[PDB]
């Protein structure tokens, strides 16, 4: 009969709920059997390995559960006794959970996740991605760079095909892109930096503390990932230039709220640089850059021309320009690099790819 | 994943030669055994299914072959007994070979191809193709539109996750894309359509007869495919408005060389269109619109603000915009939608996806 694959999910946040929904709704010829779901301490564990009885509302089911969440080692031991191939869907961003990735992998358990942690830390844990071992499951992380856009898979494909990436540059942060699309445009603009980031925060786009977006470390993580798949064995997300948008004097301030009240005090610079670029009929963008030839990598601001693909983005789109041996002219892929629905579809799509390979 | 699979390639032309080279020279965790190298009159065929012993120089091998190419009814009669899954790679524009797809699939053999034929035919073939019945070959055609750009596989994924396409539209023809990107730009120019069509020809962007490109027919078949992938049951590439760039009729009435030389008599029309639109800060582009709600697939010229990305294309690149319930703001993918090595990569990309799935 039907081919089955058992799924174990950790986290039911914004991305995790979208994923679960889409997952439980997905029509297909392969059977995606939800056997586990974990959110904080409460957890649904189908000891039997039959589909979790979520009835028609896994939310309530997850609520009324009194099954404590299994310690990680116990999570592996459990999963290891499944009648079918297991796929762990880590919807968290816990570097803790990321520490067990290689343990999960090495025990035949596969992984699909938007979690950037394991993939943008030391090179040897990344090297662990070399799951060519016969006893370990697969590792997919599309939602890890650019939500659900056909990016990492497109690189792995052409590369295997025989192509060679040369230069990759793009916009990998939703928040940062939104800010720059609202701040630096093609038309006359008198908007202050402090205000755009002030609003992005209010709409709920920035992290609880926007300083966590402005230090450009999250894009540096994504860049670290693209750079590696691209052949530039980047040591860490911090081992290369990364321009911080945070005013040095506001680097050590008590609250995310003191930051916002005080930030206004430094519009000066960017207001001028924004202007300067206006004169040159250019725009300002926060990008990541990977130059395979010179093994150089970096993230920061850069002025782009109006006819440039990067000057024509909507809302908070992400963008990635891919230049390769056969692609003299970049393949440039653009679209939403954040949002629950979009991202979950990325995680699930990796679920699909993996379940077929099983 | 799956250790061993058999590749049955048909056609060693522009695309075909590049595919072969790339395949043969590919290093992977899976073994791809070439069990067939078929051409117009002669074919290389591994009667007992051993890897065709054609190291890297297959041409010399094919050449010395006097083994006549097997009619498709006999061919699949052979391949169907293969001890390993069989991936038929059709690198032809053959309607003949296309008519057979349904039989390959029913006999359990998958298909990887850039051949638009079976997918821009009647609705029954399409349904049959994706009937996705047990033990039946899978059918991949990433190269039928946009060469090797991640679009078809992107759509089939987003759709499976649960997303719905609402508005697709793109520049699916390199020769046309080239002409217009050249013809009408943001920077006003005194360029005559006829002069661009002819230069494009001399530079080889065209087919011996530029009418084979101006009739907008290839753009129609490519949109018939996307339309269907999106939920519009298009009866055929000829069941909707398909504006021709050929000087209104006056088609059959002439011939090759004459068409061109006489073409420079209608320019005034298009030149005027290029002007008016220019007044609106817009440009001209030959596209393939696709509206799902209204279920309206069209083809022809359309205006685009300079701001728009369809307005800043490079060389003869392809573009496609994808609005969905989830991506309310279009996912734009642009890049070479033609080219020996890029088109072939797209085909081998599908091969990899299929081998992995078997
Ligand atoms: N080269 C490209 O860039 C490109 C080409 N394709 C598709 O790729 C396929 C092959 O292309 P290509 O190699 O250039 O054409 P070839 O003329 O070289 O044909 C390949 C071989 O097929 C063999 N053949 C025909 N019938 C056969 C049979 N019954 N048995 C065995 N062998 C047989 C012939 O002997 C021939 O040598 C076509 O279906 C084409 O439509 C797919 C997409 C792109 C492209 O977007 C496009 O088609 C549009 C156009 N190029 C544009 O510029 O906009
Ligand atoms: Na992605
Ligand atoms: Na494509």
């Amino acid at each position: 009969s039907t081919k089955v694959v058992n799924v174990a999910v950790i986290g039911a946040g914004v991305v995790g709920s979208a994923f679960l929904d889409q997952l439980l709704a997905m029509k297909s010829t392969i059977t995606y059997n939800l056997v586990l779901l974990a959110e904080a301490e409460r957890s649904l564990i189908s000891k039997d390995f039959s589909p979790l009885n979520v009835g028609s509302d896994w939310k309530a089911a997850l609520a009324a559960s009194t099954t404590k969440t299994l310690p990680l080692d116990d999570l592996i031991a459990h999963l290891k006794t499944s009648p079918k191939p297991v796929i762990l869907v880590d919807n968290t961003s816990s570097a803790y959970i990321a520490g067990f990735y290689t343990k999960f992998v090495e025990n035949g358990i596969s992984i699909a996740t938007p979690n950037k942690k394991a993939f943008s830390s030391d090179l040897a844990t990344w090297k662990a991605l070399f799951s060519n071992k016969p006893t370990n499951g697969f590792v997919y992380h599309e939602a890890t760079v650019g939500a659900g856009l056909p990016i990492i898979s497109f690189l792995r494909e052409i590369i295997q095909t025989g192509d060679e990436v040369e230069k990759i540059e793009g916009i990998f942060s939703g928040t940062l892109s939104y800010i720059f699309n609202e701040f630096s445009t093609s038309q006359a603009n008198d908007v202050k930096f402090s205000d755009v980031v002030k609003v992005a925060k209010k709409l709920g786009y920035t992290e609880p503390d926007p300083r966590d977006d402005l230090n450009g470390l999250d894009v540096a993580r994504k860049v670290t990932i693209v750079g590696r798949i691209s052949g530039v064995e980047v040591e860490s997300p911090t081992s290369f230039p990364v321009q911080s948008l945070i005013p040095k004097p506001l680097e050590s301030v008590k609250s995310a709220d003191e930051f916002l009240e005080k930030l206004s005090d430094y519009d000066k610079d960017l207001t001028q640089l924004k202007k300067e670029a206006a004169t040159e009929n250019k725009v300002l963008r926060f990008i990541g850059k990977v130059d395979v030839a010179t093994k150089s990598v970096s993230v920061g601001i850069e002025k782009y021309d109006y006819s440039h693909p990067f000057a024509s983005l909507k809302g908070s789109d992400n963008v990635i320009s891919i230049k390769t041996k056969r692609y003299t002219n970049p393949v440039v892929i653009q679209g939403a690099g954040a949002g629950a629905a979009v991202t979950a579809a990325g995680v699930l799509g990796d679920v699909i790819k993996i379940a077929q390979r099983l």
